[PDB]
């Protein structure tokens, strides 16, 4: 039974069971005539870019990366879904700050990834204090930038996640304004190309089927995940294992009907803020496999 020659597939780094699936070749061992080729991102918009030039066919992302690469005209399919995990999606703030409160956050600079989860978790936290997103001042930064940009003091909070919300907050250079919880976050998905899924759905399914093992490294495995993970990323362990600590098990499985509907209703909230161009309909880009 065809298998594709190769897999390009987009990951990011935050995501420690891909970074394991990664370091431990899943993949290749149950693919061995596919080139399994690891692509990173900084976050999920530049995934998503790449996914729709192509440079990539496969890729991991957060619910709001798609939307956004699909109002701009994306062809994408939405193949997996990850469970989301609320405690790693976050707003810091400087340690330093008189920031308390989220309703502190009115007028003031906030850096994230444009399109990112983090997007939709400030709009929905800010909205539950009566601010929409016109009332802070964006500052659209990569992770690796909006960083370099709140050690420089040039931001009042930022909407991020893990590492970087254990990292911070356990280094001290962060206070945790806001979590994800209590919001009924969708999670995220693993994107296709609707190419690749139309000509390889089964490999796809058993793509999906591999990275949700994974996942289970983190519970099954974890004192070597942790370990794993701060060698490749250079994070302390202690900052590892925290990451570990916010984590429920996510595996990526199908979409669920619910699944689907929320990420609807989220495409249908960001049209409704004027933060897309275009209304989504996300369920004509939907693919399950058969079986």
């Amino acid at each position: 039974a065809a298998e594709p020659a190769q897999l390009r597939i987009g990951y990011q780094k935050a995501v420690s069971s891909l970074v394991l699936a990664k370091q431990h070749r899943l993949l290749e061992q149950r693919f061995p005539r596919t080139k399994i080729t690891w692509v990173e991102f900084p976050a999920g918009p530049q995934l998503l870019e790449a996914l729709n030039v192509g440079s990539i066919d496969l890729g991991g992302a957060g619910d709001i990366p798609p939307l956004f690469a699909q109002a701009a005209g994306a062809d994408l399919l939405y193949v997996g879904w990850v469970p989301p995990t609320p405690k790693a999606e976050t707003i810091l703030v400087p340690s330093k700050s008189a920031l308390r409160t989220v309703a502190d956050l009115k007028g003031k600079r906030i850096a994230f990834q444009k399109g990112s989860s983090a997007h939709n978790l400030l709009l929905r936290v800010l909205a539950k204090s009566g601010l929409s997103m016109r009332d802070i001042t964006p500052l659209y930064l990569s992770p690796a930038n909006a960083r370099a940009a709140f050690a420089a003091g040039q931001v009042d909070a930022w909407a991020i996640w893990d590492p970087w919300y254990s990292a911070l907050t356990l280094d001290g250079s962060a206070r945790l304004l806001a979590n994800g919880e209590g919001l009924g976050l969708t999670g995220g998905f693993f994107l296709s190309s609707r190419r690749y899924a139309t000509a390889w759905g089964p490999f796809v399914q058993q793509v999906m089927g591999t990275l949700n093992q994974a996942d289970g490294l983190l519970e099954r495995d974890r004192a070597g995940s942790i370990k794993t993970l701060a060698q490749v990323s250079g994070l302390p362990p202690a900052v590892v294992e925290r990451t570990l600590a916010h984590r429920p098990p996510a595996s990526v499985q199908p979409l669920s009907a619910q699944v689907i509907k929320a990420q609807q209703a989220t495409a249908d909230l960001f049209y409704a803020q004027r933060l897309l161009p275009k209304r989504v309909l996300v369920a004509p880009a939907v693919w399950r496999a058969p079986d």
